[PDB]
């Protein structure tokens, strides 16, 4: 029983820290190319036929179309949210100046559009934060790293500022050495999906193993938003930092909470293996993190959270490393970076002549 468990998760560790390679040849990534291997199979789908003039006016419907026409920066009067078109406008604007002409169909909700079952009419090319194998949309860093992230108590204007957030969290997880940290699995957020559940039902039958309780969010409609309990606070993500066991949810779709665990020094749980943001095709499993099927039961929680605790050397071995690749290929130049060579190899693809369009508005620089 408890041996069986421990060995299957020390095989997996074994194996899995046994296969890895770094992203990069070296840590300072000159060449950009630690997440490399992302933009490249995400654009495959049109590098054959390439992109149409045609595609484009017919994948409009998806998002917001940005388009940088010698060198100036063009986008629907109307963004959906005025916010997130901010956060991507950031990192627009300074590249604008040394691009190519490009249109672009930049989706700002949270769930892609491109449903690879449907045939013809999601083709795309759409850009989205977070997609599955089932998407055929092409993912860009998300808005929340300069601005536009979920607007909370804590953060009235949307979570965002991730240069500001390295910082702050990495002072915190210097403060709060491993040993200090409470040997508590743990988890604050919304009921964005039910594979959250189980956790937070654990907690409430076992405190003292999991705290985990359901916060409120701006689309409360009953009390089974919260499992019936009364809605918790909001706790920061500095103070995340004091526990040892961090758990990482999908919602609508990928997680912004997942970057900040790993800062925190402590040992990030990720549930699910669907949801991605550009990033996440680096984070190895039992290297940087515990891997956890979507889904999970309070025993499987039980068993993880009692073998982690019991294999405490191990544990912080982990930590430790998923805390160093978050600091290491994630840094804001990471993002930049990113962003400059995926439109790069994006306009490669186009097999029109961007033309002006007088309908779309002015943004910078
Ligand atoms: O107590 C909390 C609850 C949420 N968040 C952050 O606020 C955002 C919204 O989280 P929520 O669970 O509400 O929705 P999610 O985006 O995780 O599905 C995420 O980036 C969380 O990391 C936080 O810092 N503290």
């Amino acid at each position: 029983n408890e041996d069986e468990f421990s060995f299957k998760i020390r095989r997996q560790i074994e194996k899995a820290n046994a296969d890895y390679k770094p992203c990069s040849s070296d840590p300072q990534d000159s060449d950009c190319s630690c997440h490399a291997n992302v933009l490249k199979r995400d654009l495959a789908p049109y590098k054959s036929t390439g992109v149409t003039r045609q595609m484009i006016e017919s994948s409009a419907r998806y998002g917001t179309k940005y388009k940088i026409y010698g060198h100036r920066l063009y986008r629907d009067a109307n963004c959906m949210f005025p916010a997130r078109c901010e956060g991507i406008e950031h990192f627009l604007l300074p590249l604008v100046a040394t691009l190519p002409d490009m249109d672009l169909i930049i989706n700002t909700r949270d769930y892609p559009q491109l449903n690879a079952a449907w045939g013809n009419a999601a083709g795309g090319p759409v850009f989205s934060f977070s997609k599955t194998k089932e998407y055929r949309d092409i993912m860009y860093p998300a808005w929340t790293f300069w601005a536009g992230g979920p607007a909370t108590k804590l953060h009235p204007r949307g979570i965002g500022r991730w240069d500001q957030m390295r910082e702050k969290l990495e002072k915190r997880a210097a403060a709060i050495p491993w040993s200090q940290k409470r040997s508590l699995g743990f988890f604050r957020g919304s009921r964005t999906s039910d594979e959250r559940d189980s956790l937070i039902l654990l907690s409430r039958r076992n405190p003292e193993l999991v705290e985990a309780q359901y916060t409120k969010n701006q689309g409360w409609k009953s009390p089974k938003d919260t499992l019936d309990a009364p809605a918790a606070d909001e706790v920061s993500f500095e103070d995340h930092c004091k526990y040892k066991y961090l758990f990482n949810f999908r919602g609508v779709a990928a997680s912004f909470r997942l970057k900040h665990l790993f800062l925190c020094k402590s040992l990030v749980f990720h549930v699910g293996d669907e949801w991605q943001e550009f990033f996440y095709d680096q984070l190895k499993p039992w290297v940087h993190y515990v891997p956890l099927k979507s889904y999970p039961s309070q025993q499987e929680y039980e068993h993880i959270l009692s073998f982690f605790k019991k294999n405490d050397a191990l544990a912080q071995e982990i930590a430790q490393r998923g805390y160093d690749f978050i600091w290491e290929h994630l840094r804001m130049k990471d993002i930049k970076c990113y962003w400059r060579k995926l439109l790069k190899r994006y306009v490669k693809l186009l097999q029109y002549e961007v033309k002006p369009e007088d309908q779309l508005i002015y943004i910078g620089p």
